[PDB]
């Protein structure tokens, strides 16, 4: 299924995921399209942090479901 991954340039993109990838793997997926990794990496479902442990189906996201991307320098 595709989904919408939104910036805070307000670009969107699409990407292509399953409901049974953890949030880990959609990050690992946004490394593939588009070369940021992960650890730089924050998702965001209703204004609040989702965690790499869980999937898209615990989170109830489905296709074309618009999720944000925030870029951070990892932590120290």
């Amino acid at each position: 299924m595709q989904i919408f991954v939104k910036t805070l340039t307000g670009k969107t993109i699409t990407l292509e995921v399953e409901p049974s990838d953890t949030i880990e793997n959609v990050k690992a997926k946004i490394q593939d399209k588009e070369g940021i990794p992960p650890d730089q990496q924050r998702l965001i479902f209703a204004g609040k942090q989702l965690e790499d442990g869980r999937t898209l189906s615990d989170y109830n996201i489905q296709k074309e479901s618009t999720l944000h991307l925030v870029l951070r320098l990892r932590g120290g």
